[PDB]
C-alpha cells in the first residue's frame, strides 16, 4: 500500500514500448498504479488489492518466461490499450481486464498445453483443453475467495458473476490455439462491416485479441528488451524439448535446443503467422493501437537483419 511511484516513470508508464525489466522492486506497486490511474485509486479497498497482488504473485513460480514479470508486463499492455482508448469499454470492463492479464498465467508449470496431453498429465486429465488456461482461472477464482481477498467484493453479485465471466473469458481465450479463428473471424466482420460493439460476442471476440496481443507484447517492445526476452521463452521451451529428449523423443524445432541455429528464421516465421496478423487487425478494430504493430515491424525487421547478419 505505502507505495508512490517514481514521478519519472509516469510518462514513460503509458508508452506502448514501456518495459518494466529494471524495475522488479516496483512491479506490484506498478500494477496498483496502472489499476489507481484507470479505475481510479478508489476502485477496490487499498488493502484487499494489496493481499489479492500479493498473493497471486507468490502463486507464480521460478520458471524462464511464464513467471510474475510476464503478467505484469502483460497488464501494462492491457494498460496502455484500455488508456489509448479511454471511451470505449465500460467501469467494470477495465476491472475486469487489468486483474485478468495479472492473473492469466497462474501457477504456470512452464510447460504447453501439447506436452499435458500428450502424456495424462492430472491437470490435462481436470481440463480436456485449454488445460492450463482453465486453470489459470482455476487459480484466479480460488484466490478471490480467501478471507480477505474478494476485491469485487461491493459490486452487486449480477456484477460481480459479470467480472468473472469476462476474467474466465479473456483468460481463456491467451490459448494462442484459439487465437487463429479468433481472428479471422474478426478480420471477416470487419471486411463485411457486421462487426457490432454493442452485440456482446464481438466484444468478448476483441477482448480475446487484446489479450493475445497482450500476451505477445514482448514482440513490441525495444528491440534490446526483445532480443533479451526471446531467450526467457526459449529457455523454457528448450527444458520442454530437454523432457521430451529425455525420454527418446526428439521435440519439435521450436523447442529444441540444438537447433539455436535456427531461431531467427524461427521467430521471424513466428512474427509472419501469429504476431503481425494479430496486431493488424487489433490496429483495424482499435486504431490507437498502431504502436505496437509499428514496434512489432521495428523489432521483425531486426530479425531479418539477424538473418541476413549484418
Ligand atoms: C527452429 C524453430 C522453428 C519454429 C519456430 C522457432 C524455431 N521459433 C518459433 C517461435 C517460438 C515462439 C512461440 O511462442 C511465442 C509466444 C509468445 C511470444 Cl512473445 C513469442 C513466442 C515465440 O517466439 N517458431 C515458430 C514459428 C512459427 C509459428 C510458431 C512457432
Ligand atoms: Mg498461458
Ligand atoms: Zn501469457
Amino acid at each position: 500500500m505505502q507505495f508512490t511511484l517514481p514521478v519519472r516513470l509516469c510518462k514513460e508508464i503509458e508508452l506502448f514500448h514501456f518495459d518494466i525489466g529494471p524495475f522488479e522492486n516496483m512491479w506490484p506497486g506498478i500494477f496498483v498504479y496502472m489499476v489507481h490511474r484507470s479505475c481510479g485509486t478508489s476502485c477496490f479497498e487499498l488493502e484487499k488489492l494489496c493481499r489479492f497482488i500479493m498473493s497471486v504473485k507468490k502463486n507464480y513460480r521460478r520458471v524462464p518466461y511464464h513467471n510474475w514479470k510476464h503478467a505484469v508486463t502483460v497488464a501494462h499492455c492491457m494498460y496502455a490499450i484500455l488508456q489509448n482508448n479511454h471511451t470505449l469499454f465500460t467501469d467494470l470492463e477495465r476491472k475486469g481486464l487489468l486483474i485478468a492479464c495479472l492473473c492469466h498465467d497462474l501457477d504456470h508449470r512452464g510447460f504447453s498445453n501439447s506436452y499435458l496431453q500428450k502424456f495424462d498429465h492430472p491437470l490435462a486429465a481436470l481440463y480436456s483443453t485449454s488445460t492450463m488456461e482453465q486453470h489459470h482461472f482455476s487459480q484466479t477464482v480460488s484466490i478471490l475467495q480467501l478471507e480477505g481477498h474478494n476485491i469485487f467484493s461491493t459490486l452487486s453479485s449480477s456484477e460481480y458473476e459479470q467480472v468473472l465471466e469476462i476474467i474466465r473469458k479473456a483468460i481463456i481465450a491467451t490459448d494462442l490455439a484459439l487465437y487463429f479463428g479468433n481472428r479471422k473471424q474478426l478480420e471477416e466482420m470487419y471486411q463485411t462491416g457486421s462487426l457490432n460493439l454493442n452485440n456482446q460476442s464481438h466484444r468478448d471476440r476483441v477482448i480475446g485479441l487484446m489479450m493475445t496481443a497482450c500476451d505477445l507484447c514482448s514482440v513490441t517492445k525495444l528491440w534490446p528488451v526483445t532480443k533479451l526476452t526471446a531467450n526467457d521463452i526459449y529457455a523454457e521451451f528448450w527444458a520442454e524439448g530437454d523432457e521430451m529428449k529425455k525420454l527418446g523423443i526428439q521435440p519439435i524445432p521450436m523447442m529444441d535446443r540444438d537447433k539455436k541455429d535456427e531461431v531467427p528464421q524461427g521467430q521471424l516465421g513466428f512474427y509472419n503467422a501469429v504476431a503481425i496478423p494479430c496486431y493488424t487487425t487489433l490496429t483495424q478494430i482499435l486504431p490507437p493501437t498502431e504502436p505496437l504493430l509499428k514496434a512489432c515491424r521495428d523489432n521483425l525487421s531486426q530479425w531479418e537483419k539477424v538473418i541476413r547478419g549484418e
